[PDB]
């Protein structure tokens, strides 16, 4: 029920998103995506376990919750951080820590 405490909007891709600037520290090697929060998008790279990134957006799309951030080169990356059951709203365990 995060939409009860945070403002969410919907974009042209049908993605539910909220503006949020925090830090995410991965507890596993995560595959990132380019252009948007879809596993069908080209792979951007891999966020290694233990690394921390600062994101500015949180999105719900393609069965996961994702965070958006920019790398040191300015490349926009979409990082999946947990599963999201679109048919129930059920969220899987966070694949790291948020602060």
């Amino acid at each position: 029920d995060d939409d009860k405490v945070k403002l969410y909007k919907t974009n042209k891709y049908g993605t539910l998103y909220k503006s949020e600037s925090a830090s995410f520290t991965a507890n596993t090697d995560i595959i990132t995506r380019l252009t948007g929060p879809f596993r069908s998008m080209p792979q951007s790279g891999v966020l290694r376990k233990g690394l921390t990134i600062k994101y500015d957006e949180v999105m719900k799309q393609d069965g996961h919750v994702w965070v958006g951030y920019n790398t040191n080169s300015g490349k926009r990356v979409y990082l999946p951080v947990r599963t999201w059951n679109e048919s129930t709203g059920e969220l899987g365990p966070l694949w790291g820590t948020i602060k």
